[PDB]
């Protein structure tokens, strides 16, 4: 069972405008993205705030830290610079912005890449300048998926950009793989073998197809850290990125483990390094609520 901990809401606000989060390198510290483009700092466990900082002028969708603490990825609406890229030593301090790109990711290996969204297009760019490496995009192959969202695999010599398979060392395509959807590009499984596009589950190696998983049609997903669980959370067609439910798969076989309904729209969801904790943020009151009133509750796995 996911066994509740703790519930709080944004401190010092009328409606609570907590949107995405990312466990921080610090145990029991959890970063939120709100609403109105700050970053804070929470307690997770105490539900208080320890720090806060002005990231964008509209709401964060969704946020990253570099696993060595030294590095955050944000990502916002409507604002310009759409993403950017923070220094959290000293001085909270923007290092590089990402005017275009929508979404942002690191390079999984060695955390020296961003790799960035626009529509159907990745760029790749280099942490320490800042310079745009590469565009990746092949009019030729293009699925044009509505959702896209490019993503490096676990050792950072590939990427998959709208259901395309990229070599990044030569920046060419070495396979597209075909369309069954209107809107999920697809990630990596962190065993480095496999591909999952929305429901279809390819071999890397032999672009076969090994399973077909229905329940995943129209999900976001993400693994544990240790690559044991996956949570997928189905879009829906300041208004909620997904549904009241998310669900649970086994990572080895992909045999369903668990479904979550919180009977809550769902904002974001994410686990601790140590993978003990979930974090949620959810809406307050009722399936589609108007009025923005989030919370963040912990619960331990
Ligand atoms: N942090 C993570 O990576 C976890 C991941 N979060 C997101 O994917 C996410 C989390 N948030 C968003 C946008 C938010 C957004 O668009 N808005 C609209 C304006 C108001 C704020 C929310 C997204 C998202 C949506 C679409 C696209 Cl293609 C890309 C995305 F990143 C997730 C994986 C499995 C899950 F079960 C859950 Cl609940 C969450």
């Amino acid at each position: 069972a996911f066994r509740p901990i703790s519930v709080f809401r944004e401190a010092n606000e009328d409606e609570s405008g907590f949107t995405c989060c990312a466990f921080s390198a610090r145990e029991r510290f959890l970063m939120l993205g709100t609403c109105t483009g700050q970053l804070k700092l929470y307690n997770v466990f105490s539900g208080q705030e320890e720090a806060s900082y002005n990231c964008h002028n509209s709401a964060i969708t969704h946020l990253e830290p570099s696993r060595d603490g030294s590095l955050l990825l944000t990502s916002a609406t409507w604002s310009q610079p759409l993403s950017a890229l923070w220094g959290m030593k000293s001085v909270f301090d923007m290092k590089h912005s990402f005017t275009e790109d929508h979404y942002v990711e690191f390079s999984k290996h060695s955390q020296d890449r961003v790799i960035g969204t626009k529509g159907d297009i990745a760029h790749i760019y280099d942490i320490q300048t800042g310079n745009k490496l590469l565009t990746l995009f092949n009019p030729d192959l293009a699925n044009n998926y509505k959702r896209n969202c490019a993503t490096f695999n676990p050792t950072d010599d590939l990427v998959l950009n709208d259901g395309v398979l990229w070599d990044v060392r030569s920046a060419q395509a070495i396979h597209k793989f075909d369309k069954f959807n209107m809107n999920i590009s697809g990630v990596f499984h962190p065993n480095g073998l496999e591909v999952i596009i929305n429901t279809e589950i390819w071999d890397l190696r032999t672009f076969h197809l090994l399973h077909t998983v229905p329940a995943l049609d129209q999900c976001r997903v993400v693994f544990n850290h240790t690559g044991t669980v996956m949570y997928g959370a189905m879009l829906q067609a300041m208004k909620s990125p997904f549904g009241s439910s998310f669900r649970t798969f086994n990572a080895t076989d992909y045999k369903p483990i668990a479904t979550i309904d919180v009977k809550r729209n769902i904002f974001d969801l994410c686990t601790d390094t140590k993978d003990c904790y979930l974090a949620v943020i959810e809406n307050q009151g009722s399936m589609d609520a108007l009025n923005m009133d989030t919370v963040c509750r912990l619960y331990e796995v």
